[PDB]
């Protein structure tokens, strides 16, 4: 079998993504944040704090005939911004882009933290990380992608995120047309349980390659590019004015600006992100200071290749037994 199902920037900044589930008997569809950074498929509800829901559509298993409660089974999650939720389980069918799975744990939240609850546009989230990172006890559960993987006729998907525009997230094959050239693969480590690898090094705009090994996850749940201080001091020192904010939390640059752009390498290919894809504009509404789209991971103990990154390439996430990432230009 095969999925494919198109993924849509939340805002005009690209902060995000949503795809469209079907989830339950009939389908109820809800917009999820695919996130191959964690291995929850958690959702708002009918059981969520009704003054923590505001405008997302909500699971409703009373009225879903294939929904079943895991009994006993309960879920509780913090991201790397601060953000959680928690609640119980159901089982259900839930079907991306054609691909069904039957009996997939569908983590119904009880409790959303204020972040989740002041975006309306994402009705919950669909974990590709390995499924050892699943929060659900006492009975740890498989992601999507894991439940899906042997009907595919291969074991892999790919993200296709577009620049202030849609992209697509494939299930069990690779659509050759959708890059340039050819795919690079390069190794993967599951031991921390993420999409976690090497990048050969970077460059700033025309600047010369430096080679350097920076591990790192690639994040489709992360907004931006977190990289060593090091490195991200080298990008934004090609920028007049830009500056680290320990008030607004980050780098930040004169939206006067034309960015340069940055190349990362995997194996022995480069990957190029357009100045503009580090835009993330003014800091607050009519503000002359833009927030920059790589920054500092120092803080993070990871170092995560988010959709910043991401978008600038057709990615490839290959879960056979032994995981590897792919990388083209498109
Ligand atoms: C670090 N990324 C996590 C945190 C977060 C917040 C909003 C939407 C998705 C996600 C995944």
């Amino acid at each position: 079998s095969t999925g494919s199902a198109t993924t849509t920037p939340i805002d005009s900044l690209d902060d995000a993504y949503i795809t469209p589930v079907q989830i339950g008997t009939p389908a109820q569809t809800l917009n999820l944040d695919f996130d191959t950074g964690s291995s929850d498929l958690w959702v708002f509800s009918s059981e969520t704090t009704a003054s923590e829901v505001d405008g997302q559509t909500i699971y409703t298993p009373s009225k879903s005939t294939t929904a079943k409660l895991l009994s006993g089974a309960t879920w509780s999650i913090s991201y790397g911004d601060g953000s959680s939720s928690s609640g119980d389980v159901y089982t259900d069918t839930v079907s991306v882009g054609g691909l069904t799975v039957t009996g997939q744990a569908v983590e119904s939240a009880k409790k959303v933290s204020s972040s989740f609850t002041e975006d309306s546009t994402i009705d919950g989230l669909l974990g590709l990380a390995f499924s050892t990172l699943n929060t659900v006890s006492p009975t740890q559960q498989k992601t999507f992608f894991d439940n899906a993987k042997a009907s595919l006729d291969s074991p892999v998907f790919t993200a296709d995120l577009g620049y202030h525009a849609p992209g697509t997230y494939n299930f069990g094959f690779i659509d050759t047309t959708a890059y340039t050239g050819s795919i690079t693969y390069t190794a993967v480590s599951t031991k921390q349980g993420f999409w976690e690898w090497t990048s050969t090094g970077y460059a700033v705009g025309s600047g010369t390659f430096k080679s350097t090994s920076i591990d790192g996850i690639a994040d489709t749940g992360t907004t931006l590019l977190y990289l060593p201080a090091t490195v991200v001091s080298a990008y934004w020192a090609q920028v007049s004015g830009a500056k680290s904010s320990s008030s607004v939390g980050g780098y930040v640059f004169p939206c006067s600006a034309t960015l340069p752009s940055f190349t990362f390498g995997v194996g022995s290919a480069r990957i190029v992100i357009p100045g503009d894809y580090i835009d993330f504009g003014p800091i607050s509404t009519g503000s002359s200071s833009c927030f920059g789209g790589i920054q500092s991971s120092a803080g993070i103990g990871i170092n995560i290749f988010g959709d910043v990154a991401l978008k600038a390439a057709f990615v490839v996430f290959n879960g056979a037994t032994t995981p590897t990432l792919g990388f083209a230009s498109k």
